[PDB]
């Protein structure tokens, strides 16, 4: 159902130096649902009480989100892509996860989930995405609706729009849910990022990274690798396709639609499609689960 109580309570555990915050419930192989900007593990909450009793359900707060420490000293230079990526290794590996992961990913948690199945296919037994970041793309392939806000986040002004105004959290956030959000829901998501300045750097940080038109060069190389991966693995795939959707539309979504061993299924949604059709999308991931894991 929709609501906004929480999933579970967070958990920590230290990693090089910062507490980081997940929620861990049930028992069982994992299965691992990640959030990307400018969400937490709260994106989830009513998707995950449809794997009740299919495994060990884990989201994870990314470092600087959430209710994961926030990293200090952060500016410009701060919360790219390979530190978060340094940071989740460690906290993904401090889990135990075991070698039957089923990834649960959206938009930067793709990126990040895309990028470790790459490098651990033996652990992955298989991938639910949506409204994620498949593979470098062109401005032409970017939503024309906030074209123009997100060059903005990725000039100089994104530091005035987002360390200053909070732009991400409260426009392109509630502006990418169909539905309107309750208080309650949009407190959750405000509250890592209450603070004006650097508690805010993640959400900026975040569009600064996304590989588009060849910049930053270093996270298309990455991008490009995953991408490459995905379309030849035989790993089970879960599509969660999206009307309107955002991100994985037009260009992207006809390249997903190649990767093999997968199958689809479209839910009401602009980008943050949890919030807008959550039965919906975990009723097929149990569905994909029980297929993988025959009781
Ligand atoms: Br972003
Ligand atoms: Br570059
Ligand atoms: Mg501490
Ligand atoms: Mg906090
Ligand atoms: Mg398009």
């Amino acid at each position: 159902s929709l609501g906004a109580k929480p999933f579970g309570e967070k958990k920590f555990i230290e990693i090089k130096g910062r507490r980081m915050a997940y929620i861990d419930e049930g028992t069982g192989d994992p299965i691992l649902f990640q959030h990307g900007n400018p969400t937490s593990s709260y994106l989830w909450r009513n998707i995950m009480p449809h794997c009740a009793g299919l495994g060990r359900l884990i989201a994870c707060d990314l470092i600087g989100m959430g209710d994961s420490d926030k990293l200090d000293p952060s500016g410009p230079e701060r919360y790219a892509y390979a530190e978060h990526r340094d940071y989740l290794d460690a906290l993904w590996e401090a889990l135990d996860l075991g070698d039957r992961v089923v990834l649960v990913v959206h938009d930067w948690g793709s990126a990040l989930g895309f990028d470790w199945a790459r490098r651990h296919r033996e652990r992955v037994q298989g991938i639910a995405y949506m409204e994620a970041i498949a593979m470098p793309i062109e401005w032409a392939d970017f939503p024309e609706q906030d074209r123009d806000l997100f060059q903005a986040f990725r000039s100089q002004a994104g530091e005035e729009l987002v360390l200053q105004d909070n732009v991400f959290v409260e426009q392109v956030l509630p502006g990418l849910i169909l539905r309107p959000l309750s208080e309650a829901e949009m407190a959750a998501y405000r509250e890592p990022f209450l603070a004006a300045g650097e508690a805010r750097r993640p959400t900026l940080s975040w569009p600064r990274q996304i590989p588009i038109a060849g910049t930053p060069a270093d996270v298309v190389a990455i991008a490009r690798d995953y991408a490459g991966w995905l379309s030849e693995s035989p790993i089970p795939k879960l599509f969660i396709n999206a009307e309107p959707g955002a991100l994985t539309t037009g260009r992207m979504r006809d390249f997903c639609r190649t990767w093999p061993n997968q199958t689809e299924i479209t839910v009401a949604g602009a980008h943050f499609i949890q919030e807008d059709s959550p039965d919906e999308i975990g009723a097929a991931i149990a569905a994909f689960v029980r297929r993988l894991r025959p009781a």
